[PDB]
């Protein structure tokens, strides 16, 4: 029985986590969740994304391989912090520290970096030189990584304690301070440290902030993060209000102004796509809403947000000869980028945690649950979200609080 009226109390306060998959009637879920991790983390160059990093043949750490069939493989912070996240969620501590060692060592920018805006942040692109070593391809942050880096670490601490190799809890504070100091603007997460009145809706994870707050001890910082959470929901609320119907047709967008306006067209050099596109990043907004609705409780905006989004994708599936919804949508029109992949389907599966239309829910869930785990060239992004979505639909994405 899908629970078509999600609690306005969150899983976080109540300690009651939903098991979407279970509700949807499914079976052997934990197996899937586990096999999912196991494959993603097993040496098989198939679903695998977890790769060991050796230097002169002395093992160092592990990293998540952002597998690139076009531009050629690189190493991004996002997928790394995701790795750490899944690890801690599945009590895989061996793997966790492997990835965190890598991150702390190779992704991190020295705090004596000439550029202050780059200091202690995490280089978003790293690559493997033909010689065999890691180096920074791009020294600018992907603030979402640091976001999850912090979240992953707070949990790691709470789960395993900080007497091991890594003092997760301190590592976590540093990160949190970094985000405050290098990745914010009026408490709204930057799309970059260099542009202003700019955010990426897909970075907002209101519940994470609330969580951060409960895991910082001093009364000043509790407020900071509680504020950031308030503003973040507000942001998504507004953003979602703004995308309602014409001209946007209820799909969130790549970039946003802090008021929640979709950034129309190009506004800076390098910008892959126009800001008003529902694309690879925007894929995650309703996924984040679900997560939020689940953990922090479902308000109406949540419900409307996921529903209408999902609705359009549903409605669009009929508007198509190839009988699917597409990867990119501008002003409600198909940008012809092929049919939705596993990661996009995975995203929408989580979104159902705020959904209320049970019919819809079955449409979207059975579509994700039927997929086989991402393999091949485009498997980095899809597999990463597949893994996250696996924890989400299985009652395995939990907030683990530290006690003081």
């Amino acid at each position: 029985a899908f629970n078509n009226n999600p609690s306005s109390v969150g899983a976080y306060s109540s300690g009651t986590y939903r098991n979407l998959a279970q509700e949807m009637g499914k079976t052997n879920i934990q197996q899937k969740v586990n096999s999912t991790f196991d494959n993603m983390f097993g040496y098989n160059n198939t679903q695998q994304l977890y790769y060991p990093y050796t230097e002169n043949g002395v093992y160092k750490a592990h990293y998540i391989k952002a597998i690139n069939p076009d531009e050629g493989d690189d190493i991004r912070t996002e997928g790394q912090s995701w790795g750490m996240t899944a690890a801690v969620m599945l009590n895989k501590q061996e793997e966790f520290d492997n990835l965190w060692r890598f991150a702390k060592a190779y992704q991190k920018n020295p705090d004596n970096h000439p550029d202050a805006k780059k200091q202690g942040v995490y280089a978003w692109k790293l690559k493997l030189n033909q010689n065999g070593f890691v180096y920074k391809v791009d020294e600018g942050p992907a603030p979402a990584g640091e976001e999850y880096f912090a979240f992953a670490l707070l949990n790691a601490s709470a789960r395993w304690g900080n007497s091991g190799e890594f003092n997760y809890y301190n590592d976590a504070i540093t990160m949190l301070n970094t985000i405050k100091n290098k990745l914010m603007e009026n408490q709204i997460i930057r799309f970059s440290p260099y542009i202003d009145n700019l955010t990426d809706p897909s970075y907002h994870i209101p519940a994470f902030y609330d969580y951060f707050a409960n895991n910082v001890t001093n009364q000043a910082d509790k407020n900071y993060w509680r504020q950031v959470a308030t503003k973040s929901r507000t942001l998504l609320k507004n953003h979602f209000t703004k995308v309602s119907g014409s001209p946007h047709w209820n799909l969130p967008t790549f970039l946003s102004r802090l008021d929640g306006s979709p950034v129309i067209g190009y506004i800076f050099n390098g910008q892959a796509n126009p800001g008003q596109w529902y694309e690879f990043d925007a894929w995650r907004v309703i996924m984040n809403v679900g997560l939020d609705a689940h953990l922090m409780g479902a308000q109406a905006w949540h419900k409307s947000a996921v529903n209408k989004a999902l609705g359009f994708l549903s409605y669009a599936k009929t508007n198509n000869s190839k009988n699917c919804y597409e990867q990119v949508y501008s002003y409600g029109g198909a940008q012809n980028r092929g049919c939705a992949g596993e990661g996009q389907k995975a995203a929408n599966a989580v979104a159902l945690l705020a959904s209320t239309n049970a019919g819809q829910a079955n449409e979207f869930f059975n579509e994700f649950w039927s997929l086989s785990q991402p393999t091949g060239d485009y498997r980095y992004y899809n597999g990463s979200l597949y893994m996250l979505a696996m924890l989400h639909v299985s009652g395995n994405f939990k907030f683990y609080n530290n006690t003081f």
